């Protein structure tokens, strides 16, 4: 009857069909309003690591990524063991 | 002292090139050993609001498409017309 109804969006795969990342292009205010309603807004998402590593500023998008850096990474090596199988 | 220098690494033109948007392949351990070694990782990303609005999970990646459907939404021009423009 009365509706305002959308279609059906398809999805694209970051790994499969292409590589994807993220990069901010929003702002400050993040599902504030949403919050305050209990809209249940989300806040969980493919963060890259922009860390402090030896001088400089990394970042990583994936972990699988992350894990041919940390491998290689005499110090990091012993940190990332955990989730990540090392030992040379 | 010699260390691992890296190639030549560029960016992507946040929805100006193509649109951003972030899915979610990642698992459980979130950049957490990072944390605890203190690399300062990040967490600032583009997000997808997936909050529950008029009965249904929405899934806002982008907040500036989330404005196109607040405006049209009588919900949710209630609840953001206090940071976005309204004149209704």
């Amino acid at each position: 009857g009365v509706l305002m109804d959308e279609g059906a969006v398809l999805t694209l795969a970051a790994d499969l069909s292409s590589a994807t990342l993220d990069i901010s292009k929003q702002w400050s205010n993040v599902f504030n309003i949403l919050r305050e309603n209990d809209f249940e807004p989300k806040f969980l998402c493919e963060v890259k690591l922009a860390f402090k590593c030896d001088g400089e500023i990394k970042t990583f998008s994936d972990l699988q990524s992350l894990r041919k850096f940390a491998s290689q990474k005499s110090s990091m090596k012993e940190l990332l063991k955990d989730v990540l199988p090392q030992k040379e």
